């Protein structure tokens, strides 16, 4: 129940940070 996860889940933030750290 992480507010951050639920707050980023809706938006594309999850994808951004994801691929952002994944590209590494």
């Amino acid at each position: 129940g992480l507010n951050a996860l639920k707050k980023v889940f809706q938006p594309i933030h999850e994808a951004i940070k994801l691929i952002n750290n994944h590209v590494q």
